[PDB]
């Protein structure tokens, strides 16, 4: 019994993590056989960021200029690419860590794990979930660029490399094909990120963990139509729910009894008339960093090699 | 920037699961050089943990009776013991992988990782913090006893083994000494936990950390002594404040330019006059399992082995 937020085990990517210098700038890197994956703006120095040309700077960059430090032994850069907003440090000593991995691009509402890191080294693992308007809300400091997120499947998959933390707080990033999450870009200007909505759909399975878990007096009198719930959410700015919402729902309902719309119903008179500083599952706010799936994996203990 | 709620990167712990099975029970165990540390209960069955004779029962168990199953591999027993509420199985072969580990028993208000496991496999880790009368509120499943609680300092420290969980749905476990924290026995009875009062010393961190990342609106305009906040305090339910306290709250003082005093002001009027709806860090109630110490090592990214 009980609901944590649970981070996935971190064994396998802190086995993969590599420091990655290019001038002053030290930032970190990911160990992947014998490519080095790192943010491409490593190459740059402070007043780089500004308006810098990246095509024209690694053309400025030989090989023997990145230092691939892993621990105590340290790699010799044998190339070079870039593969978007990301440099694949080719180096000679293929990682007999290496998983089971893959590269995925995840879709927003979707959570995983972050191993945040400093000069190569595991400093925290938490979990977090891709905001609607394609940031996160994490802890980043300086030197964390290059740090991963992943979910473990027995396959690791990587599906964030963080780049930039915006003036406005929140952090931005790429995949580990270099294609940003968002209309951002990795220079150092005003990048605007647009309404962030709550994910309605994480918020429903977080209520069905509360019941399984006991929290139930939101459960209402009334019903609801799914027309007639989007028109509330909406003003209560909640992404729009649809079917493909309501059949991830089905193993939740079957288990609990009570029908993905009725939920839905006990959610429209939360949002409208609040909590009442009542709380739910220890917490006073509506939660949306739970997926559907999420709440399935953690009160019926399913695990992993 | 920004503040999260960190777990320890848990490779070195997740190395060190095996799974311990004796009779139709199945627990995780904790696998140091070639002593298996796992719950002395695993030798019960459901009608044994009533009213149990735990000296009389492992005198009816022979070695060759508990199965230490490492993955694939499976161990042979070469040698039990019994300290007080532990098995330590002693096998042949040493584990390749253990690594600097201590053993240490922790104070109430203090805060740890836990590596929730099932059948000797990891699920996931999250942070939490010991209460004052020594429970926790995790998530633990059926078969997740002998998961670990640990601090990674370049050397482990494990300081808690799950247990047992409370008909209140709290959860009670030991030391690795086999210790138990607060008045609790590993026997299936009705055990009362006492009055759980909140972390105040915790809070006036997560507060600090607050400064730091901006919320600040709850800087107040009046100042207070240390009996005049100890009172509030005890009416709210929250544990005295000591002299130890403000010397641990010294560094977070000098980075900020508020003294200790004047933040306990703050929070003497946030506990009389409530939050009104507003948030702290993203959150609408006070957090306390944020040890001082913790908001440093996020703040300034300190990263281990």
């Amino acid at each position: 019994s009980g609901f944590r937020k649970m981070a996935f085990p971190s064994g396998k990517v802190e086995g993969c993590m590599v420091q990655v210098t290019c001038g002053t700038t030290t930032l970190n890197g990911l160990w992947l056989d014998d490519v080095v994956y790192c943010p491409r703006h490593v190459i740059c120095t402070s007043e780089d960021m500004l308006n810098p040309n990246y095509e024209d700077l690694l053309i400025r960059k030989s090989n023997h200029n990145f230092l691939v430090q892993a621990g105590n032994v340290q790699l010799r850069v044998i190339g070079h690419s870039m593969q978007n907003c990301v440099l694949k440090l080719k180096v000679d000593t293929a990682n007999p860590k290496t998983p089971k991995y893959k590269f995925v691009r995840i879709q927003p509402g979707q959570t995983f794990s972050v191993l945040a890191c400093y000069n190569g080294s595991p400093s925290g693992v938490y979990q977090c979930a891709m905001r609607p308007n394609f940031t996160i809300k994490g802890s980043f400091l300086n030197g964390s660029c290059g740090s991963v997120g992943f979910n473990i499947d027995d396959c690791v998959s990587f599906c964030y490399m963080h780049h930039m933390e915006l003036p406005t707080g929140v952090h931005a990033g790429t995949d580990l094909e270099g294609n940003f999450y968002g209309p951002f870009v990795d220079r150092q200007t005003a990048q605007a990120a647009g309404t962030d909505t709550t994910i309605t759909v994480n918020v429903l399975a977080w209520l069905y963990a509360a019941v399984i878990n006991g929290d139930r007096w939101f459960l209402n009198r009334f019903t609801t139509t799914l027309n007639d719930f989007n028109l509330v959410a909406m003003k209560y700015n909640y992404e729009p729910l649809t079917q493909d919402h309501v059949d991830i729902l089905g193993p939740l309902s079957a288990q609990t009894g009570i029908a993905v719309l009725d939920m839905c119903a006990s959610l429209k008179e939360l949002l409208q008339n609040g909590m009442n500083g009542r709380t739910i599952l220890g917490s006073a706010l509506l939660e949306d960093e739970f997926t559907p799936f999420d709440v399935v994996r953690q009160c019926s203990g399913v695990t992993f090699q």
